[PDB]
Formats: structure tokens, C-alpha cells, sequence
């Protein structure tokens, strides 16, 4: 038993809710919140901008130190950093950005990072400003992640379409 509430169960291990991941994180304090990161951990907009703003920019400060030490992530890769006031940990995961021409097949590799964590609160990778089809992203999620994932979908209209079209 865990503290996530109001989720629709899609599969044995994947759940989905129309929610703001920031507000969801501040209420649940999950062990892991996933950020839709880029390779530079520059949290300017989308989910990343929103999560970082909710940390009063502490996420960005920590991220800049991480990059200064380690260099950029790989597309499809991840790193674990602090969750600040939102979660114990933040798993920063880089899905391919279609608006940068990155290969969509890397989306499966991105979701594989979730399997290193038993339970996660997450957005749909490569959705929103990353330019992928959220229905495809949901399919890859279900077909790749084996651990327990709670997907927060900000847009109610999109949440309805994702549910209604789910196979
Ligand atoms: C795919 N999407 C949008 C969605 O879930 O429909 C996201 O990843 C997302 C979630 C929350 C959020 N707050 N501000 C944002 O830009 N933003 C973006």
C-alpha cells in the first residue's frame, strides 16, 4: 500500500491521473519524482521549469554543480539528484526531443531508467514541449517499465484522450 490517490489503473504496474506533477509531488512526497530533463539539466520550461520553480531554483543550482563535475547526460540517460521539497530523490531522465531531431527509438532507453526504482511519480517522457506523441509515449512506458509508475498528466483533455485510446 502507498499514498497515491485517484489514479486509474492501466496495467499491473502503470497508473495515470490528471494532475499537476508539482502539486502531486508536494502532497505525496514520493521517494522518486521524475523530471523531464535535457542533457544540460537546464530546467527552463515544461515539467522541468515547473519542478525547478517549485524548488525556488535549488534544483538548478544542484544541477549546475552536477554538470560542472560530470558533463552532460546522454539522450536516453538519467541521473539521481535531490528531490528538494518535492520528493526524496529526483530522477532526471532525458527523453529524445523531436523538436531537436533526436531519435524517437531512444524513448525506450529513457523509460528503462525507471526500472531502477521500485515506485515513481512521473510525467510522460518526451511529451509536451519535447514534441513526441503522448499516446506513443504511454505505449512505450507500459511496454518498458516494470516497476510501479504513477503518471501525472497536466492537461485534462490529453488525459481523457490517453485513457480513451489506451489498448
Ligand atoms: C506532457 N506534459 C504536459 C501534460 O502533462 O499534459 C508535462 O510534462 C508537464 C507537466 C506539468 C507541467 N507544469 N508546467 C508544465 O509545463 N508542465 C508540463
Amino acid at each position: 500500500v502507498n499514498s497515491f490517490s485517484g489514479y486509474l489503473k492501466l496495467t499491473d504496474n502503470v497508473y495515470i491521473k490528471n494532475a499537476d506533477i508539482v502539486e502531486e509531488a508536494k502532497k505525496v512526497k514520493p521517494t522518486v519524482v521524475v523530471n523531464a530533463a535535457n542533457v544540460y539539466l537546464k530546467h527552463g520550461g515544461g515539467v522541468a521549469g515547473a519542478l525547478n520553480k517549485a524548488t525556488n531554483n535549488a534544483m538548478q543550482v544542484e544541477s549546475d554543480d552536477y554538470i560542472a563535475t560530470n558533463g552532460p547526460l546522454k539522450v536516453g540517460g538519467s541521473c539521481v539528484l535531490s528531490g528538494h521539497n518535492l520528493a526524496k530523490h529526483c530522477l532526471h531522465v532525458v527523453g529524445p526531443n523531436v523538436n531537436k531531431g533526436e531519435d524517437i527509438q531512444l524513448l525506450k532507453s529513457a523509460y528503462e531508467n525507471f526500472n531502477q526504482h521500485e515506485v515513481l511519480l512521473a510525467p510522460l517522457l518526451s511529451a509536451g514541449i519535447f514534441g513526441a506523441d503522448p499516446i506513443h509515449s504511454l505505449r512505450v512506458c507500459v511496454d518498458t517499465v516494470r516497476t510501479n509508475v504513477y503518471l501525472a498528466v497536466f492537461d485534462k483533455n490529453l488525459y481523457d484522450k490517453l485513457v480513451s485510446s489506451f489498448l
